[PDB]
Parts: C-alpha cells; structure tokens; sequence
C-alpha cells in the first residue's frame, strides 16, 4: 500500500530482534543504498524477516554465531515464470559452529507480495533469500 524503502523495516527488525539475541549472536548489516523504495505492507514484511530471523536462531542454536541482514538490487529476476526488471533480494544468511509455522506464515505474506523465498547452504551457512518486486 505504502511505498517506502525496505530499510526502514530492515531496521525495525534490528531493533526488535535486539531484545531476544543471546550474548553469543551477532547481527550485522549489509545494505545496498541504491536499493529503490518499492510499495509493500511494512507490517507484513516485518513479519515475514522476524520469522526468518528467528528461524536462523534455532539453527545456530547453542554455539551462536553471525546472522547477516542484506539487501541487494536484483535486476531482470523472475517471479511467477515472469522476469521482472528490477526487484529487491533481502537475505538473512547465518554463520554458525552448530550450523514451522513461522515460515509458513512468512511464505504466504512474500506470495501476498507477488514474491519469492529461496533456501541455500555452504559450509558453515544457510539463507533464505526473499525476493520482493519493484518494477517489472
């Protein structure tokens, strides 16, 4: 409904998520600037990033680690067998020793958006990826 950039709910997720962190966490931020402001629920997003965020909390689990909130312009990116020119990919990726409904609610908000979540892992790392439409 609003179009506005996707920081301001990036950064409200910072500041809640804040009060749950264990000692042993870190959350850093990697954003892109040139990133546009694009139209979407802030609700509804915030929502979708703090289901995802705590998701990588309970994979790091015990041993802690590092969760990186980014953001990144996606040019000529496909949602829906459609490329669109220009879109936003928010990651949260973590970084651990140790390496749900949530998630389903978070899905269904990101398809309410016309959008994407994609899953991936590397040693030591797992992220999901949320795609979010600007203009296609």
């Amino acid at each position: 409904r609003v179009t506005e950039s996707i920081h301001k709910v990036a950064e409200r997720v910072v500041t809640l998520v804040s009060m749950e962190l264990p000692d042993n966490v870190r959350l850093i931020r990697d954003y892109d600037p040139s990133l546009p402001e694009l139209a979407h629920d802030p609700d509804q997003i915030e929502q979708v990033l703090l289901n995802i965020v705590r998701n990588a909390l309970q994979a790091l689990g015990p041993e802690g680690g590092e969760i990186i909130l980014r953001t990144r312009t996606a040019f000529q990116l496909t949602l829906h067998g459609e490329r669109y020119r220009l879109a936003a990919r928010i990651d949260v990726e973590d970084n651990g020793p140790g390496i749900g409904l949530g998630l389903s609610i978070a899905r269904n908000l990101i398809d309410q958006h016309s959008g994407k979540i994609e899953f991936t892992s590397w040693p030591g790392h797992t992220e999901f990826s949320v795609y979010l439409p600007i203009r296609k």
